């Protein structure tokens, strides 16, 4: 099943979110904030897997700057500090028809688990 809230502006089911663990505090990050996450990512079919846990350091990026795939800019913006979410992502919000071989084939649907650790202003 493909479950989750459609968090796309276009409502095209391109990015589907489930909260797995409710966070602490009501605040979500703004565009431009520096965000710190742990994550696990895989193809929908489960044939390639990647995690921040492998390197035991957070993944850090500036939200809403296109430093990461569109689904992350959209998805992390909805998350609270301490929240764990699952995202199911159609290729249009990830790597598209071109893909990014060998990790990402053409037109791949992706899954992520993301933990929002913290965020701070620019
Ligand atoms: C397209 O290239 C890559 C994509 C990823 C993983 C990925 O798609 N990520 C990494 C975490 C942030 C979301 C998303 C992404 O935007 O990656 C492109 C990117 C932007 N900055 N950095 C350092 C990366 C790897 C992907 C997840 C599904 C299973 C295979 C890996 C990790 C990669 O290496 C860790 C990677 O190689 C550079």
């Amino acid at each position: 099943t493909e479950q989750g809230e459609d968090i796309t502006s276009k409502k095209d089911r391109g990015v589907l979110k489930i909260v797995k663990r409710v966070g602490n505090g009501e605040e979500t990050p703004m565009i431009g904030d520096k965000v710190y996450v742990h994550y696990k990512g895989k193809l929908s079919n489960g044939k390639k897997f990647d995690s921040s846990h492998d390197r035991n350091e957070p993944f850090v990026f500036s939200l809403g700057k296109g430093q990461v795939i569109k689904a992350w800019d959209i998805g992390v913006a909805t998350m609270k500090k301490g929240e764990i979410a699952h995202l199911l992502i159609k290729p249009e919000y990830a790597y598209g028809s071109a893909g990014s071989l060998p990790k990402i084939p053409s037109n791949a649907t992706l899954f992520f688990e993301i933990e929002l650790l913290d965020f701070k202003g620019e």
